[PDB]
């Protein structure tokens, strides 16, 4: 299972991919503009983690229609080969994933909040479809069950679309789609981080070392 | 499933491998602590494990930092083959784990409590990951249930890191170990000896040998 | 089910009363001291949610030894006949626990974190056992399957202890938690804010509008 | 389980009250306004629904704000002892229903689309609640799932509250109310008709009239 | 279970009833016309059935209209308290059931092929209701299921209406009917005889008998 | 779970009894055969079992025909309060039990080898039904399935039969016959001595009594 | 579920009573014979456990035959009210537990590894059965799934011999043991003692002192 | 799924494999011990045994130390090619079966009684494991399920020790052995006989020669 990191922060990024566990990193308009403040602008964040991130950066488009959608596609493209263009899940979204699909451009079409519109995102020829589990736990039904249903459709097909967990907002979210098989999730810097700890980790290590102290002085 | 002798113990470790049952051997620190009493030190007996067992041998580093672990973890390599470096589930374990894996030095990760952290483990390309059922059991959860997603987690994405049950108390863990499909089963000498070992065998063997008394006094089988 | 509201937030605990969907209330040594700020006193705050709010009110001993416990909890039960007493799940905490049942002060074992200690509470007899999820889902553990255990044990033994499920996150842990059957959740402002809420209820109230000012343009 | 007709078309009601398996009506603001045309006012068509079934009629508050739904809520009540108030799932819903609930109002709390709304409108004190399947179903989620989880939960707090299955749009939608153990289904006429019928009992019918003719011709 | 005898032959029926296995009899116009022939009137194969059989006798209306079911009807239940009238699942089928129920006349709820057309049939205060599982089994649909899902839906709303499986083709139809828990069967001669029957019986009688000719040749 | 003894052998018998947990005797004509040799006479082989046996004693009728069924049923009653009488699953067999019943003489109905055999007995009347589950293990057909679904179909209809497991071959027969919850098992000797037996029962008496050693020389 | 402490250590027994947890004791003659070391007397050992515990005290007889083992449960029985007579799955044991049942006195079937052996006890009138469920592990097979059966046999036949489960040697034996539904577990000291305890609690009642340190720095609750 | 034949007796070996459906023999020192009175000696018994049957044919060391297993195993090897070397489950037993799998003879692993015991067999390298599923049943545990867990085990790590179920009891033993997918079952002459065998067959060969007598009465 890949693991992306969920933000525009350069910090965390950076601090992420330090980790080597960061295989890539997922941004939408509001994650930027949160980081696009005292002075930073858009373009420069965006430059600045392609840089940084050797693996696929997802970078939304702005414009609502298919030709404004396109447009700015193939300029994200040109920032570099790491580029995925994120589409969200619309009539124009589809014409305009189906077109840059033939012209090589990897594409990631967000805010699928249900199973069959992540298959019409497929058929579209989409590299990623990104199904937004937080959101639906947000309304109160179980996000994961999307992830489920999907992933059983895409092996009855063979499909090669990527499933993208997003919207995680916990460990379990993250378990419960390596259980399923989901091929990538994408997480917030607090929820990557959690993922390597655990109480006994830490009580085993204490542990461990005060027995080395008895046979090692120093 | 390959079966681990979990002991620095050399008269346990030389039994076991008698038997032929025993693939390799695991230890840490308190393991080896244990053992290095009145005399004996901690490097003899890794050097003497790594020679009478001709399976993997893991050994633990003590150090908790990034270089400190991979200078430990090459001058383990450097003791024999089959030495494995034992490298516990942190992110200065893991750093470790990606750098030993690109220079072909073969590691285990231990100390892992959840499936998340055994797929981190394979993902910076572990040979081993060590979840320890035991102590799971300890605080009050079903131990085996987190090797139980392990495989499934491993299986889904046809993940090479073997499983290494660790941790084990009791013939349970090892019978589930088996059942759910673990590479390898890690195990104190006490569990060792008894997997062999059932009461109807015995009953089985005194009834054969009271059988084959009424038609050869001596016992023999003479073909 | 039902439903306390998990804060010190007297603001949010206004609100929330002024909803009518709040039961009562849980608070914690860390919730307290958040609110307890530029002047604000921990005894205030404790008295005016006592005051505002009618159902059960818990409030967490800070000593750890049994006679502190006790003591303190004597002091809890005597600001008001709606507090109930929260005692952690430690050995002098069901000393503690056992002392109070036996004087007819309410209590609410916590920090609890697997079935078999909730079950040591509920034999201390303890008013309401309160297991925390997020905190197991936070170490890569399904919180909720620790709320089904505990339900499963509480019915075998048709045990009286209130199964108050805490540490909660997203409203699918209520959701789970009203399908297991836990007879109380506690739930923090956010969370809470969000159960009455659904798009397709704001979008079913617009077209009941459109409709209603083609007969009636007042 | 109870059958209600969904529609304000008074040939409809007539037809189906005719029948015998009709044991009352919901309404909406939309249905009605379908009916009011070429001078036939809301007023009236409400008031000729009344007449006619001896059975729940759910009328719909119009208001959006508490003091007026209550308000419209008694006078919907002074109409007839039959009148239920509809309100929808809102916080000024949930105190309307809490209101007219201690006033011995009869009410249906309406637009509920998953399972903690539904209980936060019995925990109100409502007479109904009526979850949107087909609404469901329209946004690519199985709506009958919602059902299946509101009664597991009303079964476990014994919830008085009945669940009143609404926008429903095909038999199979009743047959897994009537399976699940809903309360209450409220159908479209068209459902309403196709639910006696079955090609096999018509060719069943035209074999024994054959038979009959071999022993009596007349 | 109840067992009927599914029939209007009269040497079938004096047969069954001298096993002492036969609880009631089911007929139907097909079953009377078979034996309708050679200067056999159907009005005295009816009587006679009536005589023999202590228990409930179904016997159908031939009217397809409200007032011919309903006046047939009484004609049918003046002719002996057991007899009970067969009405096809139909709109003026129900009314008719309904009318008969409140004049406390048993009837029976034939050509039913669906679990909800057996609801409506229960709703209208039928005394049994039919459904035909080898006419389901015809068209290639297991009818067992509709069976199981009828009892599942009775047992929801405690009706006490008897689910009567009629159009019984084999002994498994039997079994699985007695599994599911119907309330009666109604068998075909050929089946009912069957049902006593098995080999390992035959053998084992046989080899008790050889026995008791070593120990008493008497 | 009652546990009868399904043997003739007088030795048996009192061993069996002597040990506490033999609740009754099942006989047949082949078991009884096997003991009247050497001189011994069927009749003397079955007052005495009726003398040492408090509990129920089945013997088997010899003749096939009704009459001389009732007739050797009622001279076995004479022969005993605790005589149960043993009677083919047969068309006169099933006649005999409804007429014995009714004299409230306690009937056992034998060579039962699925479940719509048993309920016929259970229908007809008889105390104890006693399906054969070693000679459907003979012909390849696991046995038990048909103890489980006569356990279902008696649940289902409050049968008050007795459920009698015979032909038991095995203790596995006598684990699913408890698990299942059958009423009676009926064991040959060699079986009910096993049940007792276990290896690390021996093995911890052992150990036990080397522990007591320790403290006491005697 | 009640829980009963499996030791005949005074020590353990007055500090697990103390903690209010422990609702019984049992024992048996290895138990008992580990205590009775340097001058201490078994029956001093049983009459003073007997003295300190509220609760049933399970206490095993010696004896093999009939005879001698109702003979030592009346003098069992004597001690105290709250006296068990632990008795072994025999012939001999069933035929003696049917006699004291009559006779008033409750009684402890020990040594049981199978659903039907529980059950022959439950029918000769026993107050108790315990499965061991430990030893069944250590032979390889599951020894938890012995109770869940023997619960089912017992709901089925509504048979008020409690489930007592014994040999427990985890907090998982526990765990499930209560999921099941088993009337009691029996438990040694050491399991009794890791029950109580959580990583997550410890973290959690660090995290709370260092909170209430922001608002009072002596710690203390004053209301 | 291979039958053999779990029997010593040299008549019943030529009976079964004149049947032409016994594929192999075991034996064991109990079965020869059986056969070898009145002067027939072992080593005559087993070399006969060896000629009549073309398949493996398993005979059990006696020695119970290493040094004397391999070098009775040698002898048994060098009697027939077809011979196979049962070797107990010990800590010896394993040492000679990794000693003999080596000097490529093939071994049957005997008295197993749970999966890792099998498992432990396979990893010596031994040809056939043998669980002992009778002798579990005789201690209250459904041997069947041992079978069950060690082919699943054996299908995880592509195990090719062949798993031969020994200890049969009853025909019920080969069925599930075979559901499951053992390698081979040896039954004894009894139940081996009883496996061609069905009332049903039987019933319908009578019927099938009445026809064929009505076309042809020779
Ligand atoms: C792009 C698609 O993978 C991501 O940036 C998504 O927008 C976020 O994962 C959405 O998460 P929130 O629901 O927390 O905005
Ligand atoms: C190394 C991991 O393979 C092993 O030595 C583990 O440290 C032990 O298995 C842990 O077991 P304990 O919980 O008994 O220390
Ligand atoms: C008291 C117990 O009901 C509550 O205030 C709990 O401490 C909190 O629900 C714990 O939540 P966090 O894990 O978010 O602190
Ligand atoms: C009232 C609630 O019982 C009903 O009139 C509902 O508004 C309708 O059932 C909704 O149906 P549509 O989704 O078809 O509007
Ligand atoms: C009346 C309903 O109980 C019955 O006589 C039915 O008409 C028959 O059972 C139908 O059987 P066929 O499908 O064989 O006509
Ligand atoms: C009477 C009915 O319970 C019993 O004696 C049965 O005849 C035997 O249990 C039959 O067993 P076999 O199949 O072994 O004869
Ligand atoms: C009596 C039965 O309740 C107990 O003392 C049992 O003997 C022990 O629980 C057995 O445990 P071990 O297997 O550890 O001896
Ligand atoms: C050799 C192993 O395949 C066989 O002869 C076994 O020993 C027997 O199958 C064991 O059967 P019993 O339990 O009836 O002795």
């Amino acid at each position: 299972m890949k693991i992306f990191l969920d933000t525009a922060n350069i910090d965390e990024i950076r601090t992420g991919v330090n980790w080597g566990i960061v295989d890539g990193v997922t941004t939408n308009p509001c994650l930027i503009s949160k980081e696009a403040v005292n002075g930073k602008k858009y373009g420069d964040i965006i430059r600045e983690i392609l840089k940084i991130v050797d693996g696929p950066v997802s970078v939304e488009v702005v414009s609502t229609k298919y030709e404004g959608m396109v447009e700015e596609a193939r300029k994200i493209h040109g920032l570099g080969d790491n580029a995925v263009v994120k589409i969200p899940m619309t009539e124009d979204g589809l014409r305009a994933i189906k077109t840059l699909s033939s012209e090589h451009i990897n594409t990631n079409c967000t805010l699928v909040f249900n199973p069959i519109q992540a298959l019409l995102a497929a058929k579209a020829g989409v590299t990623y479809v990104s199904p937004f589990v937080g959101r639906l736990d947000d309304i109160g039904e179980d996000g994961m069950q999307i992830i489920d249903m999907i992933r059983t459709i895409f092996n009855n097909y063979i499909i090669k679309t990527q499933i993208l967990v997003a919207s995680i907002r916990n460990p379990i979210h993250v378990l419960r789609s390596a259980v399923i098989g989901a091929d990538v999730v994408t997480v917030p810097f607090n929820v990557l981080k959690s993922l390597m700890k655990h109480p006994k980790t830490d009580e085993g290590l204490a542990k461990f070392l005060e027995c080395w102290k008895k046979v090692s002085p120093d």
